[PDB]
């Protein structure tokens, strides 16, 4: 997260780090064994990590839990980042408390101007790497589908969506992928790509969650 604000220990609940003995991508919890993320972040050995404050330390309430299936969208296209979902289903069911909690899928697509809770433990400044101990979150618009077109002409599909900021300065970036935006309590948008982090015009694009919920819902109920 690039201009971004430390979030809290456990403030964002249902966040997710995605651990293959280091952390790779984030991740929403979603149910008690079910997780959504990118599908670009797929990989074998995945542990999910649950209730992470400090992912370099062990601090009390982690429930740490291997992977058993991995779901990408069957439509997934890695050139154009189109379908960019993808579920985890955990070994075994997480212990929900104040610390660890599902976030609710949307009823309804969010409209432009919309204000969202995005988070992650990805890259804090644009040009160089410095990656962060805690959770970072950032408020953030969704922007329109002119001012997002507009920016990526060509690259927009009907399934992403633009938010964050044209003037620069506040992203997600590197390492934040997968992870959730939050928006009026239901989970909108995936991490998914961008051109750099919090560059002049080049907002980030994310998956849009509320085109997937039945699928997402005829999956989990087969599996
Ligand atoms: C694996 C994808 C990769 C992914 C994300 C992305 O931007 N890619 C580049 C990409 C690939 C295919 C594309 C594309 C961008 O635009 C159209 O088709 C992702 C990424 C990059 C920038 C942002 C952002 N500025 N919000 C958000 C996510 N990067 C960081 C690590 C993984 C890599
Ligand atoms: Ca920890």
């Amino acid at each position: 997260i690039v201009g971004g604000y430390t979030c809290g220990a456990n403030t964002v609940p249902y966040q997710v780090s995605l651990n293959s003995g280091y952390h790779f991508c984030g991740g929403s919890l979603i149910n008690s064994q079910w997780v959504v993320s990118a599908a670009h972040c797929y990989k074998s050995g995945i542990q999910v990590r649950l209730g992470e404050d400090n992912i370099n330390v062990v601090e009390g309430n982690e429930q740490f839990i291997s992977a058993s299936k991995s779901i990408v969208h069957p439509s997934y296209n890695s050139n154009t980042l189109n379908n960019d979902i993808m579920l985890i289903k955990l070994k075994s069911a997480a212990s929900l408390n104040s610390r660890v909690a599902s976030i609710s899928l949307p009823t309804s697509c969010a409209s432009a101007g919309t204000q969202c809770l995005i988070s992650g433990w990805g890259n804090t400044k644009s040009s160089g790497t410095s990656y962060p101990d805690v959770l970072k979150c950032l408020k953030a618009p969704i922007l329109s589908d002119s001012s997002c077109k507009s920016a990526y002409p060509g690259q927009i599909t009907s399934n992403m969506f633009c938010a964050g900021y044209l003037e620069g300065g506040k992203d997600s970036c590197q390492g934040d992928s997968g992870g959730p935006v939050v928006c009026s309590g239901k989970l909108q948008g995936i991490v998914s790509w961008g051109s750099g982090c919090a560059q002049k015009n080049k907002p980030g694009v994310y998956t849009k969650v509320c085109n997937y919920v039945s699928w997402i819902k005829q999956t989990i109920a087969s599996n």
